[PDB]
C-alpha cells in the first residue's frame, strides 16, 4: 500500500503534440503544476490551492501538425514558429528537471491518458536528447485509472468526468494549461481517497517506456 | 529610438516578498510571463495570447512575513513551509535562465513598480547567490513609466489604470500570476505604442543597483 512511502507533491501534468501515437507525434505544449500534497489533505467546482508552483511552455515540434491537432489545440508550427518557439532542447530537459527540483521528494506525475500517451511521449523527447535521467527520479500516475477506481468506490475521458462531477463543462479545454487546471478540479473531488491511491499504484517513470525513440 | 534593436520577448514579471524594501524583503512568490512580440503587433478586457510560456512560483523567504504581506498576498512563512517551499537557491536561478533562454533575444522584463522594487529585489536575491549573472543579459522597463506617457499621448497603480482602461477591476490581485496578467491585459491597450516606447526605453538589468546585498 506504500511501495515507495507517501507521495509529496503531485505534478498535474499535460502536453499536446502534432497527431496520434502512429505518427511518431512530437511536442507542441506541456504544462506542469505542482502542488503539495498538504493542499490535498483534507458539488461545484473548487478553487485550486493557493500555493502551487505553475510551468506553461510552448514547444517548436519540427514536423507539420495535423489539422485535427491544430483545431483542438489551437496551435500550428507556422505559428509556433513566427513566435520564436525553440524545439524540445537540453536546456527544455534542464528547466524541467529545475522545475521538479523546487518539490519535494518523492515526485508524483499524474496525466490523464499519460500511459498511452503524455507519459511515453515525455519519456521518447527526452530520449531523443540522451535524458531520460531528467526524470528518473520521478513517480507517474494515470488519472483515468485512478478516477475509475475513485468512482467504482460511463466515459472516463477527462470532460465526461468534469460535466459528471461538477455540472459544468470545463473552461480552456484547447490549451495543455487549461487541461491541467480542469484536471486538478476533478483530483480535488476525494483529495483523501485519491491520494491513498495514488501512494498505492505511483510508478517508477523509468518505467514508462518510449513512445519513439531509444529504449 | 532603438538603442539595443528591437526587443524580442516582452516578460511580464511580478515578485511579492515578505514586506517593504526598508525592511530588506525576501521572495515569497514570482511569476513570469513571455510573450513574444509577435502577440502585441497590431474597451473590454482582452483575452491572453494563445502562444505564451509561463513559471510562476512560490518561494521560503527565511523570515516572517510581515502582517500586511500576509494579508494582501495569502502568504505566510508557515503556509511556505507546509507546503515544502524551498528557499531562493542556485537551482531557482538556474530555472529562471533556462526560462529566459527558450524566448528569442532581446528579453526584456516589464514590470509595474519595477524599477523600486521587483528588478532591485531581484537583483539582490542574485547576488546573495552569486549568481546576477543569470540575467545579466536581458534589458528591463517599468510599465508605470510606460503607462504615463501611453496615455499621456491621476494614480498610475496597476488597478488604477486597468479600472481606467476597462470600466472592472483586475481578478486575482493576491497572486503574482494574477499580477502578471492583469499587467498584461493593460499593455494589450495600446501594444504598437507600448512597443515603441519599449524599444526605445529598455535598460539593461545589469544596471539595476540590488536593493541589498552585493553590488
Amino acid at each position: 500500500t506504500l511501495p515507495h512511502g507517501h507521495m509529496q507533491t503531485l505534478i498535474f501534468f499535460d502536453m499536446e503534440a502534432t497527431g496520434l501515437p502512429f505518427s511518431q507525434p512530437k511536442v507542441t505544449e506541456l504544462c506542469l503544476l505542482a502542488v503539495h500534497r498538504c493542499a490535498l489533505e483534507s458539488p461545484t467546482v473548487p478553487p485550486p490551492p493557493r500555493v502551487v508552483d505553475k510551468l506553461s511552455l510552448c514547444v517548436a515540434p519540427g514536423k507539420a501538425c495535423s489539422p485535427a491537432a491544430s483545431e483542438i489545440t489551437g496551435l500550428s508550427t507556422a505559428v509556433l514558429a513566427a513566435h520564436g518557439r525553440q524545439c524540445f532542447d537540453d536546456n527544455l530537459a534542464n528547466l524541467l528537471l529545475a522545475f521538479l527540483r523546487r518539490q519535494p521528494q518523492p515526485w508524483c506525475l499524474v496525466a490523464h491518458n499519460g500511459d498511452r500517451y503524455d507519459f511515453p511521449l515525455l519519456q521518447a523527447e527526452l530520449a531523443m536528447l540522451g535524458l531520460t535521467s531528467a526524470l528518473d527520479g520521478a513517480f507517474c500516475v494515470d488519472s483515468i485509472t485512478a478516477l475509475k477506481a475513485l468512482e467504482r468506490a460511463k466515459s472516463y475521458s477527462l470532460g465526461s468526468i468534469y460535466t459528471r462531477l461538477y455540472g459544468q463543462s470545463p473552461p480552456d479545454s484547447h490549451t495543455a494549461e487549461g487541461d491541467v487546471l480542469a484536471l486538478l478540479s476533478i483530483c480535488q473531488w476525494r483529495p483523501q481517497a485519491l491520494l491513498r491511491w495514488v501512494d498505492a499504484h505511483a510508478r517508477p517513470f523509468g518505467t514508462i517506456r518510449p513512445m519513439y525513440g531509444v529504449t
